[PDB]
C-alpha cells in the first residue's frame, strides 16, 4: 500500500506547513512558539500547534489517510543534531498518482506563504534551511546610491536572467557574480536587500569564517542553493591575508574552485562585500568570478538632495538644494549614515535641519 | 536459496537505480529531492522515489524475487558516517547465473544513463561518490587556444589510450600525467572539462589540502580510481612549500610515492593545475611523474581572431581582423577571460564591440 517517508532533507519543511494547514482535525499535537511580526513593528508572540509522534489521521479528497511521526530519537551525529525527525505518509491504495498530487501541493502553499516578503535561508550543516521568518521587502526606492548605479547593477542582473539560451549556445557557464565595495556606511548590504526584494528573489547567508566549513562541504553548499536565490558573502576579505585566518579547515584554492571551477553549478547568483579591495587577491576578483566591480562612496550633491527630497515629502526643491550645498561645503567627505541619524534627530522639523548644519563640521 | 548482500560498496548505486527504474509496483518508497538542470539553464526541483525498509517485492523474468533494505541504523563510524544501509536481494532458486544476470543489467543501464553528459565524482572517506548530477559537455570547439596546443594534448592523450601493449611488451608502467601552468584566467580549467568532454572520460576531483587525507588514504584512493576517469588535482602548489602547510596528516613523500612509487596502479591519467611553477619541488614534475608541460598563457593574434569569430557567427573576417589588431595595440597583455567580459558587455553588437575597445587600456 501507498507509504512515504520524507527522511528530513530539504522537504520536510513543506510537508509540515501542510499538515498544520490542512488538518484542523489533528491531535497530538505540539507548542511551537515564535515572534510574529505584525504591521508597524509591535511584534507578539504566536502559536504554531505541528505533529508529535503517535498516529495521526487526515481526510483529503479520495481516500482516507494515515499520517504519523516515527522520533525513535537516536542521534548520535551532527547530520541533524537533534532527533532524526522522520515522517510518514500512508494510504490504503496502490495508485501513487495522489501522493504526488498532495506533495506538489504542499510546494504550491508553501512558495505562496511568502507573497510580498523576502525569505533569508542558513547553513545549517551542508543544508540550506529557513532562518527566522519572512522579512518585510526595503524598497528601492529608499536606497539612494549615486547617479545611475542602481539601473546599471539592475539592468545587468535582468539582462542575465532573461537570456539563458545565449549562454548555452557558445558554451559559457551559466554563472555571474558582483562585488560592491566601499568605505563604511555607504550602501552596500542596504542595496543588496533592496535588490533581493525588487527581482522577487531570496537570499542565503554564507560565513566563510566558520568552525564548520571545509572546501568540499563548501563545494556541496553553493551546488544545493535554492532556485532563485542570491548567495552573498560578507566581508570576503577577512577570510584570508592566501591563508586562512578563520576557524575551520578552509583554504584558498577551495573557494576559488567552488565559485568558479570545474565542478561549479549552473543559474548561480553570488554577491561580495568588501570594505578593502587592496586586501584581495587577483585571483578571485578576475573576471569569470567577479563580471561586475562597483564602488558605493561617500555622498556628492545628488545624493543629498534626494536624500533630503526622501525624509520631508512635501518641501519645495529650493531647500533641498540649500540643504546639500550648506552640508557639502560644511565637511568634504559624509557618509549618508550619518545624514540618516542627523534627520533622526530632527523629526518633521525641515527647517531645524536646514538650520543646524554647523553641527556635523567634526 | 539464493541471496545477495551488497554491502554498500561502489555497488550501492547502480543496483538502487535498477530498483527504481524497473519495478514500478514497490511500495514503502521514499522522497529524494534534488535538482534537475532542464535544457536552456531553467533548473527545477524533482523527486525521485526510491526504497525505504521493510520487504519490498520484483516480478522480474523467471521468478519473483523479493529485495529489501535492512538499515538496523547502528553507525558508529566514519565508514558510511550514516547508517550503515545494506541493501538484500532473494528468491526461492539455487542457480546464482540469474543474479548475476540482473547486476549485469544494472550496471548497463547505470552506465547508458549518461549519454552526452559527463560525471564528476568525488572523495567520500577512501572511495569515490557519484556528486551532484551529471553536467553537460562543454565542446572544445569553443576553447580557444594557442595555434596547436589542443591538438597536440588530445593527440598525446589518444595515442597513450590506443597502444597499451607498447607499453606492457617493455615493461614500463602504464601510466601518464600532464601539467598545465599559467597566468589566472587562460585557459586550463575550461580546457580540462572540454578533454574530458571530447574522450568519453569521465572526472575525479582530488582536494589535497583536506582535513582526512593520509598518505595510506591517497595510496588507496587513487589504486580504485573509476575505469576511463581522469583524475584531477588542482594547485598542487599550495600544498607544500617539502614541508606541508594544510589541514590533514599528508607528507611529500607519500605523494611523490602515490603518483608513481612501488604500488601503484595502472591505466591511469592524472591532470595537475598550478598557477605558479617556480614553488614546484622539481622532483615532482620530472618524467615519469608528469610527461607534458604546457604554458597556457596571454592571447595573442589568432586566439582574438578565433574568439571574435565564435562570438559573433556571421561575420566577415576583417571585422575580426580590425578588432583583434586593434586591441593588441591597446594593452600588452590581456587574457582570455577579459575578452570574454568585454563581448558579455555587447551582445549581439559587433560594430559596438569594434568602436569601444578603447575601454580595456587599464
Ligand atoms: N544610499 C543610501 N541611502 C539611504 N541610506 C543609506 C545609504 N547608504 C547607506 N545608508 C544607510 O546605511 C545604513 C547601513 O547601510 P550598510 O549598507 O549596512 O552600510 P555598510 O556598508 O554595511 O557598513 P558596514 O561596513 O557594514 S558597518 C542604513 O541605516 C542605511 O539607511
Ligand atoms: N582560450 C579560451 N577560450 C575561451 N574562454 C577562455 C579561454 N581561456 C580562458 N577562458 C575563460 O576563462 C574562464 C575560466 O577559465 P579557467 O580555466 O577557470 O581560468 P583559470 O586558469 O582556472 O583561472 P584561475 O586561476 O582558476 S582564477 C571561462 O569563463 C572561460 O570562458
Ligand atoms: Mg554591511
Ligand atoms: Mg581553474
Amino acid at each position: 500500500i501507498t507509504l512515504e517517508v520524507p527522511a528530513r532533507d530539504r522537504s520536510y519543511a513543506w510537508l509540515l506547513s501542510w499538515l498544520t494547514r490542512h488538518s484542523t482535525r489533528t491531535q497530538h499535537l505540539s507548542v511551537e512558539t515564535s515572534y510574529l511580526q505584525h504591521e508597524s513593528g509591535r511584534i507578539s508572540t504566536k502559536f504554531e500547534f505541528i505533529p508529535s509522534p503517535g498516529n495521526h489521521f487526515i481526510w483529503y479528497q479520495g481516500k482516507w489517510i494515515r499520517v504519523e511521526r516515527n522520533r525513535d530519537m537516536q542521534m548520535v551525529d551532527l547530520q541533524t543534531g537533534t532527533p532524526w525527525e522522520s515522517v510518514t505518509f500512508t494510504a490504503l491504495g496502490t495508485d501513487r498518482k495522489v501522493f504526488f498530487n498532495i506533495l506538489e501541493e504542499a510546494r504550491a502553499l508553501a512558495l505562496q506563504q511568502e507573497e510580498g516578503k523576502t525569505v533569508m535561508y542558513t547553513a545549517v550543516g551542508s543544508e540550506w534551511r529557513t532562518f527566522g521568518y519572512p522579512r518585510r521587502r526595503r524598497p528601492l526606492d529608499s536606497v539612494v546610491l549615486q547617479q545611475g548605479l542602481a539601473d546599471r547593477i539592475v539592468k545587468d542582473i535582468r539582462e542575465f536572467i532573461d537570456n539563458p539560451k545565449w549562454y548555452i549556445d557558445r558554451g559559457i557557464p551559466y554563472r555571474r557574480g558582483y562585488l560592491l565595495y566601499g568605505p563604511p556606511g555607504c550602501g552596500k548590504s542596504s542595496f543588496i536587500t533592496a535588490l533581493a526584494g525588487e527581482l522577487e528573489h531570496s537570499i542565503c547567508l554564507l560565513s566563510l569564517t566558520d568552525s564548520s566549513l571545509s572546501d568540499d562541504r563548501l563545494n556541496h553548499l553553493l551546488s544545493v542553493a535554492p532556485q532563485q536565490s542570491l548567495v552573498l558573502l560578507e566581508d570576503v576579505d577577512a577570510a584570508f591575508l592566501i591563508k586562512y585566518q578563520g576557524l575551520g579547515r578552509l583554504t584558498f584554492s577551495g573557494l576559488l574552485n567552488a565559485l568558479d571551477g570545474v565542478a561549479s553549478t549552473e543559474a548561480r547568483i553570488v554577491f561580495m562585500t568588501t570594505n578593502y579591495i587592496d586586501r584581495l587577491d587577483p585571483a578571485l576578483i578576475r573576471p569569470g568570478r567577479v563580471d561586475l566591480k562597483e564602488y558605493v562612496g561617500y555622498c556628492s550633491h545628488w545624493q543629498l538632495t534626494q536624500m533630503f527630497q526622501r525624509f520631508y515629502p512635501g518641501q519645495a526643491p529650493s531647500l533641498a538644494e540649500n540643504f546639500a550645498e550648506h552640508v557639502l561645503k560644511a565637511t568634504s567627505e559624509i557618509s549618508p549614515a550619518q545624514v540618516q541619524g542627523y534627520f533622526m534627530l530632527y523629526k518633521n522639523d525641515p527647517m531645524g535641519a536646514v538650520h543646524n548644519i554647523e553641527s556635523l563640521r567634526p
